[PDB]
């Protein structure tokens, strides 16, 4: 009457070198392809062993001080040297849209179980850093999960969603502060910088627009966001901004002051807000905030609302989700809100109680 990893150590006086399957298979992997089992084997194979190490994390002990010294095994040279060749041919070329829909759902699948295996593998598996000591490939992996925002490339986002994508921010928030605490994030910093340079400007110009017409960018905008969102739960994001752009997210706010003249956009412009607001006003601050809710309450029938529209308008934004914002912060910053008396504002702020009669009662 043992527990698993005690009892492994009566096995090994037997048969204990390779127990799970080592040869798998490799050298017929042309440009040749089809859903015949050419997809199948070596996700089976793939699948199979990734979860009986996964899921042998209690008996992670002697099985990573033990499956690093076992040369001999053929295993763990061929499960990882593969996948991380393996890995990055999927990611490149995949190569009817019906062999192609089975053909990105299985890989979907491989890259998944082994990334938050790679979570696992990187935390508390390791406390002698076995892995840490060795890795052969270590880099391709970086080329492609950091496409955390062009993955609807790689895998599709509509098809995603269900599955994987309700499991990948998950996956992403566990991979990021996996290696965030380890030596090996300050590697990944480095690949990281990469991402916030060449989108800080172009989506900057690219988004003031009459109509729809340009499209292609108002995919990357969310997800310059989608990724951004999974990073408030990491590490690094507050490292990359804080050098002059402390008040610059406050800019991104007068990009929001921007589109106020032209036309409205309709109710999918709409729901963009995180990105405009969750994500700005999760790395920057809340009094310029409301230095702006009665900071801008300073300012034949064309013109005269317009004298009352950034006087009706700013007030529209200011709804929604920004007056839970507040809540984040809201202790104490109120009697410094509520004793300002421009005009009454005491208007707005019901719209505070009214959020929270929502959550309680």
């Amino acid at each position: 009457k043992e527990e698993g990893v005690s009892f492994l150590i009566n096995t090994f006086e037997g048969g204990g070198c390779g127990q799970p399957s080592g040869i798998l298979a490799q050298p017929t992997l042309l440009y040749l392809r089809g859903p015949f089992s050419l997809q199948a084997t070596l996700c089976w194979l793939d699948l199979l062993l990734a979860a009986l190490e996964c899921y042998n994390t209690f008996i992670g002990e002697r099985t990573v001080g033990a499956l690093q010294v076992l040369g001999t095994e053929a295993q763990s040279s061929l499960l990882k040297a593969v996948a991380f060749f393996l890995e990055s041919i999927a990611m490149h070329d995949i190569i009817s849209p019906q062999e192609g829909e089975r053909y990105n759902y299985s890989k979907c699948t491989v890259v998944v179980r082994i990334m938050e295996f790679t979570t696992t593998l990187l935390n508390t598996s390791p406390e002698g850093w076995k892995l840490l000591k060795k890795d052969l490939c270590n880099t391709h992996l970086m080329r492609v999960l950091v496409q955390t925002l062009c993955e609807p490339a790689s895998i599709g986002f509509n098809i995603g969603d269900v599955q994987v994508m309700a499991h990948l921010p998950d996956v992403c928030v566990n991979l990021m502060k996996a290696l965030k605490m380890s030596p090996y994030k300050d590697i990944l910093e480095t690949h990281l910088r990469e991402k916030i340079t060449a989108q800080s400007i172009e989506e900057l110009c690219a988004v003031n627009l009459y109509g729809p017409d340009a499209q292609v960018d108002r995919s990357r905008l969310a997800a310059v966001v989608s990724a951004c969102k999974q990073l408030h739960r990491a590490g690094l994001l507050h490292n990359i901004l804080p050098s002059q752009s402390t008040d610059l997210h406050h800019s991104v706010g007068t990009e929001l002051l921007s589109l106020v003249y032209k036309g409205i956009a309709p109710g999918d412009e709409r729901q963009c807000l995180p990105s405009l607001d969750l994500s700005c006003k999760q790395l920057a601050s809340g009094l310029l905030e409301l230095a702006f809710a009665f900071g801008g309450l300073c300012e034949g029938s064309v013109i005269h609302f317009s004298h009352g529209e950034y006087f009706y308008s700013l007030f529209s934004e200011t709804i929604n989700t920004e007056l839970l914002k507040n809540l984040d912060l809201a202790v104490l910053e109120l009697m410094q809100s509520s004793v300002d008396n421009t005009k009454m504002v005491s208007a707005v702020l019901n719209g505070m109680l009214d959020q929270s009669f929502r959550e309680r009662a």
